[PDB]
């Protein structure tokens, strides 16, 4: 079924392409306690989300099919929230992919058991987007990770009210 | 005046992330004689313009404005034609950048005068941005380009007709 | 099963080095217009089949199995054809590759499953070289691949002829 | 007009040594939670500034006039204020770089146009110094920006009470 | 089931923090006639040891559970021999990693299949792991590998006794 | 007296184990707004950590006697309290470890005067060790440092309390 | 026979400076279909010819004697067509290098056997230059290079006629 | 108008192009107490004239008009003096490129204002290539640069006759 | 004579390509107390025999001829026995290389007189070949080599018996 | 005593930060036949003055003092002579820091014997720093070293006088 | 006293400088089953003696006194045997460092202490000429060090008699 | 004839080891003027001495005779003058290595033809090594090379007096 690896790798290659504009959006216009750090942070995961593009897109032209990555597809296909414009603080960006990180990474998820029978090698490669998606989710998610001496309600970075 | 050079900086940010997407796409999904040769020139070109895409969206940020890179942006002040979809020849890439490239290259060229008198910070970035742009546009249009000995009309890399 | 595994991987190796051998061949020996574009695309192939080809035999020892890749070996444990001698046209290469690289992938995409239930370490490493190996069978194919404004017939590659 | 370029160029000399020497004291002395992530951000600073340093003076040997960067003329002609000892807070380098880099680089615009007549190549470089120094005025001014999610002012790392 | 796969993964990382302070154990102390082709061999096992060490307890945060690898927990869930203490023979570390590699080997091959189906992502970092595990087994094995011509009983490196 | 220089090697040894695998600890399960500062900042000091781990180690077999760096003689030679498991908050790890370090530094402080006389060479290299060990206390101590302007009780980072 | 040595050695800097400004030129003028594999291929010929060139004109100030590269030197000691201005084709560019490399070869050649018997040493680097000379007429020799399934008349980049 | 840009760019890469071989000749027969110091020096000279080169005839292939690099127009589009043959002294190479060096950056200094108005981008690369002229220039000059202590005469460099 | 350098070339290559199979083949199967030196040996050997490979046939290329490095033609062309299979002993690997290496040698010793005349150039890349085959069979011929205080056997790795 | 190691770390750094930016501006106005030699010289002196600088205020930290390095304390705590203004000449560079380095020198010795019972550690920094600026003292000290065959008395670099 | 620390150091200088020729030698002409292994290792010891040969004499002229590293004065002082000539087994090179490597170190470590008065830094030096040679005598006395399951007398090295 | 090569090889090293000495030693004791400038300079003909040293005691080993680098083989196969002990002036330095690179390369110049005939590969060695050293003579030669406006007496570096 050539339908179906072209199905998950295509969706995969739309979704990193939302989060390689997003990342690189709030990597700009990220402000607040924590700008810098969030700064060179969303950095590395643009640079990883990018190679995965790129390799997400070189594997539908390797099972014979072509690769739509154009501005209209990312906005058509889109199935995930907009990050807002204008300057962003730094506990809004650490919610807002938090959860962008783990819808992807389930989705990702999903499409391994459906290609894993038909295409184990197009599956492998899910699985290396979805590990390296799913460790950004743990990187945002850890700025507000509640300890046994905190809860970390990120007060500190939302203007004394929990985030 | 900031509003002057705010549009002039996101106006030429759009036409490279636009670039940014469309090298790209043609970058995997180019065909022909030449697929291989502009696979690698359309990798390089990509490079170059997102480098200068950082560029200009911390110029933005630097003068004290946001700065808008959201997909979104992209195909709503898009004012130049998307590259189309699916397997792409080789002779259609290089007539659609020729193009693209040199409509950029004139955009920025006006923009520079536009904001050297307040800005000219800000105008030596985009010179370095149109020098970028028209030197890609050259390395489009040599492969079309007419010589005492070979007009070099393209017919070898479109099915025997002129390009 | 130890004898399963091992014919999965002593086969991959050979055809391995089989393809190590014939890229560098037509590294050498390949001449028309594409001559240079292939010359450098078929080291890059040589260099990616010979480090999977290391991988592949170490596996072997890995798993505790000696490892055949002798030059007999290559010539018995043949079943593909062999590339022809002299000065190689690039459109022969072009269409050699197109046939070898899918013959061998589609080989490694069934020793995945063989292996899948009782080495899933091994029909890992498989993966991956059945993820070169389409890879590379992309590179080769997009060189004739029809798109909506040319067939890519190969013409101008083949004294007129369609390749 | 030598004289123009030469008090152009030493003027920016000097503010340039001055950004050096209190990006270095602060880089080793800021403290608080900040501490760190100012400690490596003053560092590339000073990296960009230093190296600014040397092109500037060099460009006045290659007008042909001499390079004042001895110590007691970065005391003599200051005309910015100098960096507190002792341990500095964070929210107080933030502050303090905000303030300098804004004043810096407004003195640099205006010397652009005043020798971008008689001296272009020096007003390119002078436009080079106006462009890094206004971004890390930006990277500075970053850590309290308003958004709207968050005013963002600086309560957290200022014991309480807005920077 | 988030339980399966911590356990598969925790399990896994006590084995090769303990492989870690193994190899680099005897690194320092083994002696003989192999003492430095083990002292370099060992190295290279521990850099290898030590980066996946790093990426399981990587993934362990990345599916949302904490890391334990503290000293304590790698005496407590030991269930792994201690290498012995003083100067070490070169056939002693031999005969050790040999049996130690292998059983770890096994171990982490059945974990696989108890979170291929719930954490493909996760079984394939195992099988990663499996695979250098099994690599350095080889390595060491090799050492008193029988051959047609030698059966490679160590006598020369214990003291002419067969190890 | 080689027992005395023995006797300083092998407890800073351990001293320099036990924060190897502490500090990759808290590199991992560290959390709140200061994670991923600490996260990078952790990981400098177990790769600063680690190499006079060797160098000491190295320096024992160079003296002439063994290097114990086993599991058990970290747990055993202890003298240290352990790092808590679980999910760490950033205010914890940093009063942890400048605690720890301090402690640390002022065991190899007396175990220089101690071998002095004897073994001014390993003296040397406890020197570079505290050297080390007191400039990473200054890098944990540097968070809660009181300045003029702000006494830096980390309340921000310790849900509103001070640390 | 220091006059024997001078003579092969200055006539052939003479020329390798010629081929110098040559492949540059072409480097940057050529046109076509293969002007983008022609302009990489000279800049790799250039950088070739011009570390010979440095050795060359190094070896004649070691055997004691002068060395001319000056830019008349190129145009009185001819003895070679000169490339042609303006743009130029990509056909004709392989057919000039073609014959200008042979030519070339075949002077140094003869310069082996003329210096051999007095200056091994000298005639050592000719050969490495003949070296250098005969593989880059090779590789413009190759474009065109006639095959069992193709002869290769250059007919699809020279308008349809054969080269 | 594209005449105005070619004429700055083409008349500026044949001064590049003189300077060019001009510096690599005194780098081969540079002679005395200096020759060493200038032989080395030279060469970097030639390598930042050498880069600016490529850039001048890319920028001349981008506005769309050809580049004339060869050796006959460097004669012909001469209008500066020719290096000497033979030995050439340190006093003479120093006292050579100190007028030469000033000679192509005044020329320089004109044609940027010719084409600021037309093509700033231009006009942008031209100052660059002025300030490395310019900086070469004082490179030179530095070597009999009069200070309050010692005029700087040269003697000692020139037989005991000032330079 | 163009057969003759023909001849010299490519008997040299085949000899090199069966040394790269079999240097590999000993690589990944030697086993022993030798085993991980000649692992390493070995995989050295293969790189500089590979790169004197690449460099014969280009050669071959250079001087206008065909090559030929297809596994039939290294069976066919054979002449030189043929490593054995299954798992070989570190003391076979030593006895196999030191025979193979010095006929290699040998051979290339003789073609180089029979080209030297006629191809001086071809000639030279012969005789470094030459160097780098008698180099590496000293470094298999030293773990053999006799000594005033040890006829070095080989007791130690054949089981007790002189190798 | 903390008071005691902070007096001769903190009139260390000042010492170096003065000789910092000595060093740097002899580097760009030194002038005569040895200006490019001391230029090169000057920029390594000043790159190691600089790390030690950073290493010494680094060191004031960890003991936990905190580090003055501002301009108006260089020139405060100066206690050396200031560098000449104008252009340098380069006997009257080499004469300068010839004192320089000894005087620094001098008293950083004194200052390893003040700390050496108290902070061996930091005594053994203070011996690094007078390591580099010993050695740096002789680099300038050498170019009026008298010899059996010259007493090198500077003539030829001070117009005929002797420095 | 500068005769004392001239007397340590020229002394230690001429004994690196033993150990220099006498690794060098061992390196390339040592045999048996080791010698690869020792060839290895005598090289990086090669590299480690030299670099502080380097630094000893650079220490010499840093303190004002001339250093002595001429060949008879290797010869003349030596105080230490010489390598034997010819082909040298592997035993016997382990036996020859073992003693000369720990002979040197005792020197060193009197040395230290008849210095560390007068010249604190250049004892420093000679601390880490001491840490690196007994570091040699580890590397060297670990091939026949006893272990509590083999004492390694050796006797697989020599011929089956115990070193 | 093995013993002719291993006299042109053993006269060979024992020649470049005494450079390396001297060089070495001219590189520490240099002085006066240029002594920076001959510091620098033998220290890259030590590293091109010292690699030659390597290859040619390699080439012995190769052709199956060992290679005797002692320091007493040294100084016992002399028949080179002793470079002057303590401090060197800077035409003392140009002086001796003017007339030892000329006396060595022509001794390896006569080498060259006695070996070509039984041992071209030897042969091609030699020449690269008279290659270097007739470099490295220009590079002394050229300090008083005469020229046409300066006789170059080297009477600056030699106390007035003409060297
Ligand atoms: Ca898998
Ligand atoms: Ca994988
Ligand atoms: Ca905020
Ligand atoms: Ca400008
Ligand atoms: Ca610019
Ligand atoms: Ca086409
Ligand atoms: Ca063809
Ligand atoms: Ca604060
Ligand atoms: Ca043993
Ligand atoms: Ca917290
Ligand atoms: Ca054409
Ligand atoms: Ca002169
Ligand atoms: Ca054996
Ligand atoms: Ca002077
Ligand atoms: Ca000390
Ligand atoms: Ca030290
Ligand atoms: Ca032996
Ligand atoms: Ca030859
Ligand atoms: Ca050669
Ligand atoms: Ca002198
Ligand atoms: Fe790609
Ligand atoms: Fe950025
Ligand atoms: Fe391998
Ligand atoms: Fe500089
Ligand atoms: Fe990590
Ligand atoms: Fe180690
Ligand atoms: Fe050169
Ligand atoms: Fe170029
Ligand atoms: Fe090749
Ligand atoms: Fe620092
Ligand atoms: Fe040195
Ligand atoms: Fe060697």
């Amino acid at each position: 079924d050539l339908k179906k690896s072209v199905q998950a790798l295509q969706n995969t290659l739309t979704e990193l392409q939302a989060l390689q504009l997003q990342t690189k959006q709030a990597h700009w216009n990220v402000s607040g306690t924590l700008w810098y750090t969030l700064h060179e942070l969303l950095q590395d995961h643009y640079e990883g989300i990018s190679k995965f593009a790129d390799d997400v897109a070189e594997r539908q032209l390797s099972v014979g099919a072509s690769s739509d990555g154009r501005a209209i597809t990312i906005v058509a296909a889109s199935r995930l929230p907009e990050i807002p414009g204008g300057f962003l603080d730094d506990a809004q960006v650490i919610q807002f992919f938090t959860y962008q990180y783990e819808t992807v990474g389930q989705r990702i998820h999903q499409r391994v058991g459906d290609v894993e029978k038909v295409d184990p090698t197009t599956a492998n490669l899910l699985q290396e987007v979805e590990h390296i998606i799913e460790k950004y989710q743990w990187q945002m998610r850890a700025f507000l990770q509640n300890t046994p001496t905190d809860p970390n309600t990120g007060f500190d970075i939302n203007n004394g009210k929990p985030v």
